[PDB]
């Protein structure tokens, strides 16, 4: 066979497997060999199943059809996004806080928005994850070549500074013990474990990324689940437009997941160490290596930030949000440590004593139910299961009655 | 003020300046602030102005309200792309050519494969592009830290290997004196020159990629544009499969240019020096730096493929050729020698002894239509200016009796 003299990228090669999602696809597949009349219920990837508001898909066809006339038809878009949206974006979520229409960068997902900040930064920083926390930071910076090999021994990438959340700290790191790093990712709500943020742990984060000069990258994808009064935005804490910049999605709101639209924000007091404004590197990258969000998909989110769409998404929030309490007391009720499921759509089960793959196979072989393995999420991480409230409702009651029959003969 | 202490990536400080086609809308902006009640006729990026057909709007438009039923829901799609559009893709474009449905990977667009591409690359290879080319050939190489500086002398980025096409040699290289790279981006028909290479060139750069062990990334974004019997894809030519990928758009055909949706076809014998398939890299990419096109988008593309898609593109097509024609038949009437505009709805039109950005600027001034200064395109470059084909017939042909009441005198 013939072979280029093309050597493969070494970043590459670094990684340990197929990102989690395709791998837990993989088992899901194997199962349903196993067992070809299973009814299989999918808690695993935090994907919606509700239709998406009338009032949002109107105004998408509405759009879709004005593409066909002379007058509505439209080509490019300014690649940072339409100015209205950009203005409903900063007035909706950021009006207070200081934030201009033009620190808005809409984009087609806060997946993308990942890695094109990761593009952005480059391969000579180093970065801090919460541990655990969604795949993506830890697998972009890999890929950027951002950090050393793998070890098996710690179950981490070299070079990451990975600040462990746990029960015993509420979830939330213990700065004093954190190294410094370039990029701190941070989420809140917390992809898998739930956890938001308090006012003072974030202006912790906040004068601990001061004090060691570094760039937050605030992932709020979840911040319309919060039930708790907590800061919905690190832009709440004076002193965040010096060191942070956020990140969101419509995904977990609207149903956008199939649809395509988030933003970045990125302050203008947010400097390199040379003076260079990071929003100005932002811009060149989302010019040269993006093309702008969908335009059906921009007139949809459009549609989201009125008084109906926001009402629509309050209602379908809300239903993923019972969907959740429903989860909760099924597996408090169990006599399990149930972590998360207050401020955001999917509760963080703690299994001691059991590697979370073998709970994730055990569950899935039992039950017909996929969950996700904490481990996926990163070493600490184990043994957790993070299990989604995404669902019909009908889905989510069976589903819980299959984890009461696994485990019902468990506790006390 | 306060600064962090994170240092800018020096990948980006290597850029010259701005993206070519937001600095081209500055240019443009600053025009209207000086003459605000300007008609300014654009003929620079080349975006498309007609509407997309209803057949297209129509599937896009029932994909919104099925979002909106239980039934007709969908949530993330694969990755990869809807398999009924990557199977419409294969057979469409590439059947017979060897192409299976997993050989596809749907995007959001051309610009956006090119630089998961060069993700995918990595650092470590050198790149080799025609000159002039589309900008982000270059610029994502320059990111991607795969180049030294800029060379204001001769105005390159050190460490690329651009193969200089003139009219001269057909706007075809002279591989003998191409060096070996890693990577060779390959437009055809090429923007902006619009030269559309023959099978024996093209023969020649799959024997050229292959004997040096390079990759050819070949766009064929401007392919349905073809006059010429040349060949629309690289893997018309036997033994592309083992050298060659290839990426393309629906934006030039249906309009989409704000729609979102193009495609990559990697083959199964494309391999690194390892063994390893590159196709097996891209998906992993995929997977983890995006999360598919659009659903509506992805049934747009499917509506296309269909009898009556491709009759609604094959019109559009036709409508803007014949105004690359006018186009033509205006610079040429003015004693110009202008270049493309036969295989591609843009015209390469020569300024002798003259500045690409000097000339873009007195059109403007002058004319109140924008163009696109060859120097934007790479060294090649100066000083030729391409002109844009896409814009309502009204607009091209009052476009071009400025052009000649400007020239002719
Ligand atoms: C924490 C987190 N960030 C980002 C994403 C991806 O968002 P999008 O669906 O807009 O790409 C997900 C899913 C997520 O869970
Ligand atoms: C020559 C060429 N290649 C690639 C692209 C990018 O394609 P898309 O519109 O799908 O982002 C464009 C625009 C283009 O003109």
């Amino acid at each position: 066979e013939y072979k280029t003299k093309v050597s493969r990228n070494s970043n590459m090669s670094k990684l340990q497997a197929g990102y989690l999602f395709p791998e837990i696809a993989r088992r899901r597949s194997a199962h349903l060999l196993k067992y070809p009349d299973a009814q299989v219920i999918s808690l695993g990837i935090g994907d919606t199943t509700e239709p998406i508001p009338e009032v949002i898909t109107s105004a998408m066809a509405k759009k879709a059809h004005e593409l066909s006339t002379i007058e509505g038809y439209s080509g490019y878009g300014a690649e940072q996004g339409a100015k209205p949206l950009r203005a409903a974006i900063a007035k909706t979520f950021y009006g207070g806080l200081g934030i201009g229409d033009d620190d808005v960068f809409v984009s087609d997902g806060a997946k993308c928005d990942i890695s094109r900040l990761q593009v952005m930064f480059g391969s000579n920083v180093t970065i801090a994850v919460q541990d655990p926390s969604y795949p993506a930071y830890v697998d972009s910076s890999v890929i950027m070549g951002q950090t050393g090999q793998f070890n098996t021994d710690v179950q981490k990438y070299g070079n990451i500074e990975y600040m462990r959340c746990t029960p015993e700290n509420g979830f939330f790191p213990d700065l004093s013990t954190v190294g410094r790093t370039d990029i701190i990712f941070f989420c809140s709500p917390n992809n898998p474990t739930g956890a938001a943020a308090t006012r003072e742990q974030l202006t912790q984060l906040v004068e601990f990324a001061k004090k060691n000069g570094s760039i937050i990258v605030y992932d709020s994808a979840y911040a319309m689940y919060m039930s708790d009064d907590n800061p919905r935005s690190i832009f709440e804490i004076p002193g965040a437009e010096e060191v942070a910049m956020e990140t969101a999605s419509f995904s977990k709101y609207a149903g956008f997941t199939g649809v395509r639209l988030g933003w970045t924000v990125i302050p203008k007091k947010l400097l390199y160490s040379d003076g260079f404004p990071v929003a100005k590197d932002f811009n060149r990258i989302i010019c040269t290596c993006f093309n702008g969000a969908s335009n059906i998909s921009q007139a949809g989110a459009l549609a989201c930030l009125t008084p109906e769409g926001l009402e629509a998404m309050h209602k379908v929030i809300g239903f993923y949000k019972e969907n959740t309490n429903i989860i909760i007391d099924t597996f408090t009720s169990l006599g399990y440590d149930v972590y998360g499921g207050k401020n955001a759509p999917y509760v963080w089960v703690h299994f001691p004593n059991q590697s979370s793959w073998d709970v994730f196979a055990e569950i899935l072989e039992k039950t017909h139910v996929v969950t996700t393995p904490g481990s996926g999420f990163g070493p600490g991480g184990e043994g957790f299961v993070r299990v989604s409230a995404f669902g019909h409702r009908e889905n989510i009651l069976e589903a819980c009655r299959r984890f009461k029959q696994l485990y019902k003969h468990h506790h006390h």
